[PDB]
């Protein structure tokens, strides 16, 4: 750990002065953070300690209440933590911190300390803001269980989810977390070149490789030592001020995704399939590199011996993103005005594709991949769009119709765009691997 905790300190104020207008009304919040787990990451606990920490501590608890910070964790956590408490002992500070450090040979004592922040609790009121997604297994978690379950029951606790709440709190990008989010695309630039040349080869070579397979050679290539070190110049320049580069901070924000020949799914859902690559058509590709705990997202259509028809439809997805991120997405705008904005563009320049259209225009990301309370589509009148925010701006055309082949084809871009803090300013492309349609296109 070496944690900056003046950010800390900046995250927590920022937390304790937004949350008691959350809806429903908290008089207090706790975090429970269970054992951490790589195949689930993106839990609001989780966010919670990486936007705080930039790390995730397992079996630690965090109570925000009237004037308090406590956190309930290990001896070992408690000494990383420590410079934090000094820092909230001076009177710019509404806010005590306590670290209530955890004694594993001592069952008795670590009993007392789940009780005392209990009450704690309690004395703050009757309402508790909880993520209710959340969702941690190991021995921490079973010892804490039974013990809050009996205090709700009991204290007749009114337990309300805040994830709307905390996702209004960490929206806007700090100028640091922008840097984090510039190095985590460029990551994905770098990772799609990779896929791009790798899978025209598979084509070439007339390599046996399903989708699956080719995906997973592209995910590996994180762990390739030399591949690391040629992308570390170009990353490592876009990492904010003071800030060194680090390999151990690098990873996926989700497996990598390849489609091509008979099956295209453009929902999330989408994985690659274990069908031979067909090297012929449309080709997806999606990848989405994490730097420090920023998320990224890029998505490619590479187009084998296209159809006219094809390299047309090819042309207009990139005279539709151009126009979503110029004049569509702005900030003041829901993402309903800004979905039945971009319905309308395609109404008046290519209305017969608008069946084919995906029913959201992304989301929006950052420490989250994919924020369930900022989604691009027309479910959400609710969130305004603004200055600081970064976009997953992903979609696409299924089910298209190939006059040349009995397989459909489908189309999709996915860019990472940063609305910058200025008004002045417009839309920022974090990803900039080429979608020229002469530079994806391939003849065989």
């Amino acid at each position: 750990l070496n944690i900056d905790f003046d950010v800390f300190k900046k995250r927590i104020e920022l937390l304790y002065s937004k949350y008691n207008e959350f809806e429903g009304s908290p008089n207090s919040l706790l975090f429970v953070l269970g054992s951490s787990n790589a195949e689930n990451p993106y839990q609001k606990t989780t966010i919670l300690h990486n936007w705080l920490l930039s790390y995730e501590f397992p079996a630690t608890l965090i109570a925000l209440v009237p004037g308090k910070v406590i956190i309930i964790t290990s001896s070992a956590k408690a000494k990383h933590l420590q410079k934090a408490i000094d820092l909230f002992k001076d009177p710019e500070s509404k806010i005590t911190l306590e670290l209530w450090q955890r004694n594993n040979k001592e069952p008795e004592l670590n009993k007392k300390l789940f009780d005392d922040v209990i009450a704690l609790i309690n004395s703050a009121g009757k309402t508790v803001g909880i993520p209710e997604k959340d969702s941690y297994q190991g021995k921490f978690m079973t010892e804490w269980n039974p013990v809050w379950e009996a205090a709700v029951k009991e204290n007749e606790f009114n337990v309300i989810d805040i994830s709307l709440g905390l996702s209004k709190v960490w929206e806007v990008k700090d100028v640091n977390e922008q840097a984090f989010l510039s190095v985590s695309s460029k990551g994905s630039d770098k990772f799609m070149d990779l896929l791009s040349n790798e899978m025209v080869r598979a084509v070439d070579e007339e390599l046996k490789i399903t989708n699956a397979k080719l995906s997973d050679k592209i995910e590996n290539k994180i762990d390739d030592v030399k591949f690391l070190k040629q992308l570390s110049p170009d990353l490592s320049a876009l990492c904010p001020p003071n800030y060194k580069f680090n390999f151990d901070l690098l990873d996926w924000t989700y497996s990598p995704i390849i489609q091509s020949g008979k099956k295209f799914d453009l929902r999330v859902s989408a994985r690659s399939t274990n069908d031979q690559l067909y090297g012929n058509g449309c080709i997806l590709a999606s990848c989405g590199i994490r730097y420090n705990n920023y998320c990224s997202n890029i998505t490619r259509t590479f187009l084998i011996d296209p159809s006219e028809e094809m390299a047309n439809n090819y042309d207009f997805l990139l005279t539709l993103q151009k126009e979503i991120v110029t004049n569509i997405l702005k900030p003041g705008r829901t993402p309903k005005e800004v979905y039945e904005s971009v319905i309308e563009y395609i109404e008046k320049t290519k209305p017969e594709l608008v069946p084919n259209f995906t029913k959201n225009i992304g989301s929006l990301i950052g420490l989250e991949f994919r924020d369930s309370n900022f989604i691009l589509n027309v479910k959400n009148d609710y969130r305004k769009i603004q200055r600081g925010d970064c976009f997953n701006i992903s979609f696409g055309f299924n089910n298209l119709k190939d006059s040349q082949s009995a397989n459909n084809y489908a189309l999709q871009l996915a860019d990472t765009v940063q609305i910058p803090l200025d008004e002045t300013e417009p839309p920022r492309f974090l990803t900039n691997y080429t979608k020229a349609k002469s530079q994806i296109s391939f003849y065989f």
